[PDB]
């Protein structure tokens, strides 16, 4: 445990916790997106996700939403044997997208970007930002501080594809009993490329908020003071120490690829692999948050991270990061571990 790493968790939830009218400045322009959203036939069913999000846990402006189109009977084709990218095939309110069987991403982005930009002209009372990739499909820039990322996802409630049968390996750490339980909550499907094909990315993001608050072998686990754990504390630092490195050499292209989706996978890997609330102590916070940034260090060097709930989908394959990004990253992280986190200095 170090002083250091608990000043850093202290600034960071000050930060967070303290008031900000920029959740309300993001609710107002969202509410009336969705507005004029379900004014449009094929989006008319456009709902957001929980009734928001943080990408970045250092930045307090910069925020990220989906909105979600329920899709029954959908029928999915793995493409290219991804594992994760799937081709959506099936009158429903989604006909007007479809090129023969299979529905098309970019064509349905396009209608969606049309209507914000759109929306964007209207609200007198927001610059958005047409970067290209369809997840997320938008990034509004409310007035000159806050950042609102905007993903359109196609949801499912159908049992999760074969790719998953393997995948959120929580059966020794959070109980069969409970990974059982969440099988049986809905997935979703992000426009994404594996650069062009109407696939569609399998997204399990949603299952994130629903183990980081049951996160303990205990039941009882941080609900009282002789159970206080330190996986939260351990996955908000590996999570600052990215955004702090990214911020460093932002200038340069070496950690572009890199995000905290990276950083979660390879927190939660180290959640299985330490299953018991003793390997998590608070009081040894300092080790734990170093066993997290040897095991993400050891992920980079061997080029490997799968997936967290499709285990044949190697986040860190050298087609999707180059190895020069990944050693460059190493470098980096092991001069911060051997020089006590300049990063985390105040
Ligand atoms: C145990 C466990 C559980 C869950 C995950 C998981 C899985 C996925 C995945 O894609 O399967 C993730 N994806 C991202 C990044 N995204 C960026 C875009 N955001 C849009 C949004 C915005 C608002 C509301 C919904 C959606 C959501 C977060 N974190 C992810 C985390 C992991 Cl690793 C392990
Ligand atoms: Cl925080
Ligand atoms: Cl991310
Ligand atoms: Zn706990």
């Amino acid at each position: 445990g170090a002083s250091k790493l608990r000043a850093v968790l202290e600034k960071l939830k000050l930060s967070r916790d303290d008031i900000s009218t920029a959740a309300g400045m993001v609710k107002g322009v969202v509410d009336h997106l969705l507005l004029r959203l379900k004014c449009d036939s094929a989006f008319r069913g456009v709902g957001l996700l929980n009734t928001y999000e943080h990408v970045k846990i250092s930045a307090p402006n910069e925020f990220d939403v989906m909105f979600k189109l329920e899709v029954p009977r959908i029928q999915l084709e793995e493409y290219s044997n991804t594992r994760a990218y799937y081709f959506v095939k099936f009158e429903n309110p989604l006909s007007q997208f479809l090129e023969g069987e299979i529905l098309s991403a970019s064509k349905m982005l396009s209608k969606f970007r049309k209507i914000i930009k759109e929306e964007i002209n209207d609200i007198k009372d927001v610059i958005m930002k047409r970067k290209r990739g369809g997840s997320p499909a938008v990034t509004l820039l409310i007035s000159e501080k806050i950042s609102v990322d905007i993903t359109l996802a196609l949801e499912s409630k159908s049992s999760w594809p074969a790719s998953t049968q393997e995948g959120l390996r929580i059966q020794n750490w959070l109980s069969a009993k409970v990974r059982k339980q969440l099988r049986l909550k809905p997935f979703y499907l992000v426009p994404k490329h594996a650069f062009q094909e109407e696939t569609w990315r399998l997204s399990f993001s949603h299952i994130e908020k629903e183990i980081l608050n049951n996160h303990g072998k205990s039941k009882t686990c941080c609900e009282n003071k002789e159970e206080k754990c330190c996986r939260k504390d351990c996955l908000k630092l590996m999570k600052y120490l990215l955004e702090q490195l990214k911020e460093r050499f932002k200038d340069k292209k070496h950690l572009d690829k890199f995000s905290s989706y990276h950083v979660k996978t390879a927190f939660f890997h180290v959640c299985t692999q330490n299953p018991q609330d003793s390997q998590w102590d608070r009081k040894d916070l300092g080790l734990c948050f170093d066993n997290c940034v040897t095991y993400f260090l050891q992920c980079l060097r061997t080029e490997k991270l799968e997936n967290y709930f499709i285990p044949e989908f190697n986040l860190f394959s050298s087609n999707l990061i180059d190895k020069r990004s990944k050693e460059f990253l190493t470098k980096q992280i092991e001069y911060e571990r051997n020089n006590e986190f300049p990063v985390f200095d105040e």
